[PDB]
């Protein structure tokens, strides 16, 4: 559901398996949900006015814009440089997406994405929003409710809004990192290094792939311990259940639900 | 001075400006020689990782760069026997008794000697100082750096830190800067959240770790590269930190956005450190 400030898929309610992306001025286009190209991610940021936001392509950096400010039925919805204009402010209410400037609506036509006056005989102006982000407070609270913490656990965070990546994305970053073909070596490249390097790899991949600012990629680092010893590893929350912390071994790219029995004493994200 | 387990330059006390390094040249039938090296340059193969082997004053002496062990060729006690770098064997001709300084082969009782120059084993010499060496410690233990960190003036009351490794190499500024230059951080634009101070500091920290992995074939130590989050009344910032070779008690701060060093951490006071 739409919940204000966040990163979302914007899906048509009118036809199945259809969501918004930006062409490669670029048009806002329909996109199949069988694929997950990064230009389907929309960073929705409040502007102060009730239920009013900018809607920004995270990948391309462009802003959803009603072309030429035109109120005319069938005016293109495009991606544009930021202008401060009212044709880049969108009233999202319950869901429809209404231009502040014209009062025309983002509409799926025929298909193409356009501005149109209110339509009441079909659902072509109705949209569903799947939240893909967590605030820093969201993740902090999840982290603290995690059952795999040592009693002295302390955590620190760096950013106020996070994209939650898919496993496909995390694993692609990990494959590209070269860590899986890096031999473990005592001190010089041991668990702390794998976990630190991998967190950095995720950050670099974000920088390479997203032209928008105002959000970070969630990639947690933990130090933890158990009776046999102590270990460094990574962690995440997942899209299907944001309240669950999942663990990741940067030496071999595997996930664990219970952190290999380690109880974290330090968390960074 | 020699202080047991650690990483050191081993310099001749017989002639100035001269320390030990390992040759980069070898062949099927020739091991790399331990050689003399000018202290006007700082090639990584001048670094020696000296590790106790559980006998009084006895150590392996490993080239941090090449991974090779200082080895008395052929176990020979004969004067003028080559001192080489060899794969680890566990043999007594790779074990060295270091006493107050001289370096004596456990196998032969002969001493590492600067001859003419070349580096050879030789019986005890009393009419010159060619068997005398100085050791400059370039490493700190985890406990050493923690103490240093706790005694510095740049921490908040609530500061917590977390230690990663046991034995650290302390890098030079030239080395830190060369890693930083190679990272491309200096030409990466700052962008809020997506690539901001936290990312510069974390990514640089990882850059140092990869540089260590890629340039040192020995194991059993890490490179010191601290991460700090700190604040002051005007906002919060992430940055890196180190200790100085000239004074291991001095914490120096490093800005990974532009490669600059600061003695005062730009007035930030740390709440979090990782090293
Ligand atoms: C982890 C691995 O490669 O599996 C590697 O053994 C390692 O570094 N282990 C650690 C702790 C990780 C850094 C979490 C360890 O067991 N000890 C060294 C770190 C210092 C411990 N903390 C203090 N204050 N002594
Ligand atoms: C630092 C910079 O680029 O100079 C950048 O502003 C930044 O990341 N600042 C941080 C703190 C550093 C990581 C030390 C920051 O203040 N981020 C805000 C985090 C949001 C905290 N939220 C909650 N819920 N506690
Ligand atoms: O060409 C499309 C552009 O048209 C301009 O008139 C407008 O100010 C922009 O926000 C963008 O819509
Ligand atoms: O050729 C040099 C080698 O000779 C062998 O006899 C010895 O076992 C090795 O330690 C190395 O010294
Ligand atoms: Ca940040
Ligand atoms: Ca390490
Ligand atoms: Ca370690
Ligand atoms: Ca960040």
């Amino acid at each position: 559901s739409f919940q204000g400030h966040g990163i979302y898929y914007i899906a048509s309610a009118y036809v199945a398996n259809t969501r918004l992306a930006l062409s490669e001025s670029p048009d806002v286009i329909i996109s199949s949900d069988a694929v997950d190209p990064l230009n389907n991610l929309w960073l929705i940021e409040p502007v102060g006015e009730a239920d009013t936001y900018t809607v920004r392509n995270a990948f391309a950096g462009s802003y959803m814009d009603l072309a030429g400010h035109a109120a005319t039925d069938g005016t293109a919805i495009i991606g544009y440089r930021p202008t401060g204009g009212d044709n880049q402010k969108w009233i999202i209410s319950q869901w429809k997406i209404k231009s502040k400037e014209t009062g025309t609506f983002v509409t799926l036509l025929n298909g193409t994405v356009v501005g149109w006056q209110n339509i009441t005989n079909n659902t072509s102006q109705n949209w569903t929003f799947q939240k893909l982000s967590q605030t820093g407070a969201n993740v902090h609270a999840t982290l603290l409710a995690c059952p795999a913490l040592r009693q002295d656990f302390k955590s620190y965070l760096s950013d106020g809004l996070y994209l939650v990546l898919t496993r496909d994305q995390i694993s692609s970053i990990w494959q590209a990192s070269g860590l899986g073909s890096t031999p473990w070596r005592s001190e010089i490249f041991d668990c702390d290094d794998f976990a630190t390097v991998f967190k950095g790899a995720v950050a670099k991949w974000g920088n390479e792939n997203f032209k928008a600012n105002g959000f970070a990629l969630l990639c947690g680092l933990m130090f933890g311990s158990k009776s046999s010893g102590a270990h460094a590893y990574n962690w995440f929350v997942e899209r299907g259940n944001f309240s669950t912390v999942t663990f990741f071994e940067p030496q071999n790219g595997t996930y664990s639900a219970n952190a290999w029995d380690y109880k974290a004493y330090f968390g960074l994200f």
